[PDB]
Formats: C-alpha cells, sequence, structure tokens
C-alpha cells in the first residue's frame, strides 16, 4: 500500500492542468468571444517557465511558523482552491478582466505545487527504486486529466450555470486534502552550473523543445475547430472528440511502459515517436468530412493514442538525463523546457489559423516538426554513448 498514497496525491496535482488550458478555451469557445483571443490565452501558464529560476528558493528553509508545520501540498493546494473557485464565478463574456486576475495565480499555483510535489516528497521517501514508484504518478496524473478536461465538461454542458462545474472542482480537491492529512540565498543559481558544462548542453536544449513541437499544434485549437465552424455540430458530445483520448493516450502510455522494457532494437525512441505525426493527419482527414456519424471519432482514438504511447518514453529518457546529487532541482529545469513549446504555440499558431484557414495549418504547419525527429538521428551520436 506504499504506492497507493501518491495516486491519490496525483490528483492533486493533475486536476488544475487543464482549468485554465482545454477547458477554458471550450468554454470561451461556446460563446463567441472572437476566434484569436480563444488561443490568446496561451501565454497564462507562463508560470511553467520559469519555475526552475524559483525552484530551490521555496523549499530548504521553509521556516516552520510559515510552512512545514503542516505538508507544504497544503499550503499550495489549499490557497489553490480559492483561486480556482473564483476564477469561473467572475463574468464570463460581458467583462473579461479575469484573463490575468485567475489565470496567472492558478499556473503559479499549480507551478508552486508540482514543485514541491517532485522534491519533499518524491526523492525523500521513494523507497530506493524510482522507476515503478515514479510510474504509478503519471498514470495519478493522466487521470487526473481525464477527470477534468473532455468529461468534466460532459455534466457542465447539461448543467445549467458553467461555474457550477467549478464548484465540482473545488468539491473534487477536498478528497484530496482530506486524504493528504492521513497520507538558501545562492540556491538558485548554484545548481545551473552543471547544465551547459556538458559538450551537447545546447544541442540538448533544442532537442528537448523541437521534438515536441509538432504534438503541441494538434492540441493547440482542438475545441475551437470542431465546434465552430466544423461538422462536430455540438458541445455536448465533447467526449467524443475530449475525453475518448484521453483514455486512448493513458492506455498507449502504459502499453509503452511495458513495451519499454520490452525494447529490442535501440532506437526507442525514435521509432516510438517518428509517427506522432502521421497520426495527426487523423485531423486533417476529417477536415475535408461532413459531419458524419462516427467521422470524428476514428481520429480522436488513434491520434491521442501514438503521441500517448510516445509519452513514457520522453518522459524516461528526460530523467537519465539528470539523476545527479542536485537531484530533482535539475528536473525541474528540464520540465520547464518541455512546456515552453506547448506554453507559447497558441498565439502563433492562431494567427496561421487566420490567414489560410484551418486545412493548410493542418498539414504543413503540423508537419514542422517531423524534421526535429530527423535531427534527433545525429543527437543520438551522444545519447548512444551513454
Ligand atoms: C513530473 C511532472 O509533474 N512534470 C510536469 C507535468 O508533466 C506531465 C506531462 O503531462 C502532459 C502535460 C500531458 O500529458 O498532458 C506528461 N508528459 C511529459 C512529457 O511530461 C507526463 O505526465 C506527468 C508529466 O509527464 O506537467 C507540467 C508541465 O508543464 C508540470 O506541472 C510538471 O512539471
Amino acid at each position: 500500500p506504499k504506492s497507493a498514497i501518491l495516486l491519490i496525491l496525483g490528483f492533486a496535482s493533475g486536476l488544475p492542468l487543464a482549468l485554465t488550458s482545454g477547458t477554458l478555451q471550450a468554454w470561451m469557445t461556446v460563446e463567441n468571444i472572437d476566434l484569436k483571443t480563444i488561443g490568446f490565452f496561451s501565454l497564462v501558464g507562463q508560470a511553467y517557465v520559469f519555475k526552475f529560476l524559483w525552484s530551490p528558493v521555496m523549499d530548504r528553509y521553509t521556516p516552520p511558523f510559515l510552512g512545514r508545520r503542516r505538508g507544504w501540498l497544503v499550503t499550495t493546494q489549499i490557497l489553490l482552491l480559492i483561486a480556482i473557485a473564483a476564477m469561473g464565478f467572475l463574468e464570463p463574456g460581458t467583462q473579461l478582466r479575469w484573463m490575468a486576475a485567475l489565470a496567472v495565480v492558478i499556473a503559479f499555483c499549480s507551478a508552486s505545487q508540482d514543485i514541491v510535489f517532485d522534491a519533499w516528497k518524491t526523492d525523500v521517501l521513494p523507497a530506493e527504486e524510482r522507476g515503478t514508484g515514479a510510474a504509478i504518478s503519471v498514470l495519478g496524473y493522466r487521470l487526473g486529466m481525464l477527470v477534468s478536461g473532455g468529461l468534466a465538461l460532459w455534466m457542465a454542458d447539461k448543467w445549467l450555470g458553467w461555474q457550477g462545474m467549478y464548484w465540482l472542482m473545488a468539491a473534487l480537491l477536498v478528497p484530496c486534502i482530506i486524504a493528504t492529512l492521513l497520507a538558501l540565498e545562492q540556491a538558485v543559481v548554484a545548481p545551473l552550473r552543471d547544465f551547459f558544462g556538458r559538450n551537447n548542453a545546447w544541442l540538448i536544449l533544442l532537442l528537448i523543445v523541437l521534438y515536441k513541437l509538432g504534438d503541441a499544434f494538434a492540441m493547440s485549437l482542438t475545441t475551437t475547430f470542431l465546434i465552430r465552424g466544423v461538422g462536430f455540430d455540438a458541445g455536448e458530445v465533447g467526449m467524443v472528440n475530449k475525453t475518448l483520448g484521453l483514455i486512448a493516450t493513458i492506455i498507449g502510455a502504459l502499453y509503452g511502459g511495458v513495451l519499454m522494457q520490452r525494447l529490442s532494437l535501440f532506437r526507442a525512441l525514435l521509432i516510438f515517436g517518428i509517427l506522432q505525426g502521421v497520426s495527426n493527419a487523423g485531423y486533417w482527414l476529417l477536415s475535408i468530412t461532413d459531419k458524419h456519424l462516427m467521422s470524428m471519432a476514428v481520429a480522436v482514438f488513434f491520434e491521442n493514442l501514438c503521441g500517448g504511447m510516445g509519452t513514457a518514453a520522453f518522459v524516461a529518457l528526460l530523467m537519465t538525463l539528470c539523476n545527479k546529487s542536485f537531484s530533482a532541482t535539475q528536473f525541474a529545469l528540464l520540465s520547464a523546457l518541455s512546456a515552453v513549446g506547448r506554453v507559447y504555440v497558441g498565439p502563433i499558431a492562431g494567427w496561421f489559423v487566420e490567414a489560410h484557414g484551418w486545412p493548410t495549418f493542418y498539414l504543413f504547419s503540423v508537419f514542422a516538426a517531423v524534421p526535429g525527429i530527423l535531427l534527433l538521428l545525429i543527437c543520438r551520436k551522444t545519447l548512444e554513448y551513454t
């Protein structure tokens, strides 16, 4: 029962991810609120690219009166709860002054929670082996995004008043908090010196960001693309295209976990993540397709499947890069580089979805990152050595 703790706490650090991301865009795209500004909510998670600049300051000192007299997952999760609940309670489309009143605060709190959830509890009490112990968290997180996001809006759409859905989420945090009660000045810079001390620091830096650049386009404006001027025709039916792909990706990752051990060809990443582009064509093939009966359901279960499989492979390679004394203090840096592409991709993608429509944005712009996989082949000269 040692691992049973992680999953429950996973939902604490997996829920707030979608409330400023896909569900905020679905909530704005259900109203008119233009088209460009729906994607202008991508700089909200700017806190997920500066999280390493203050990763060590939060911990270490933790004076008892300020913090540590109760676990810090509480000192982040309770504060997060008020901000999330107040986010939706404000004006839906009349006065949008909340664009930053509760978007930046939510991202700040989440980025402050995932850091303390990877530092003070992950490697301090892992019981040595961290492979399966950490593989359980990915599942206690994927499932948190499944609870929110697509399936979450299924009841919100039927129910009258989107603020009620927020009360569901603020109420889904109550079990977290209750199951958790029973579950340095120079610190900022001294770590960073070991990341650029390699030959291949800049090459790995570029590879980390450009590899997933393609995978971010296909999850940037899917919510608006389907319901808006497209054969989806609904919003209630959103489970068809916003839930199936989460269960498909979680399952794909689970297959990836056993398969990686089953790896018989050293390619690993190359083959497991090369097809991430041919899977995105599922959307393009539906771009010229009428609403149909099941058409959009063919791609939802296949595209999110391919990237889902490659998820574990990415994270696992990202973990091996940094397992030294500095520990997760430096891991968080590689987790700031992974979200840079998907945080800033919105406005740029939208500008391209304005001039040349949707289709050619799915064909060329999406496949821009397939060459990056080709570049990974060169990067396999130094990666193979280790
Ligand atoms: C260990 C961990 O929590 N990593 C990050 C998490 O990524 C997860 C990521 O989920 C993505 C967003 C998703 O599938 O929607 C998944 N993929 C990668 C590459 O990180 C995987 O799931 C747990 C962790 O790793 O998300 C945020 C990144 O900005 C951050 O809160 C957090 O650093």
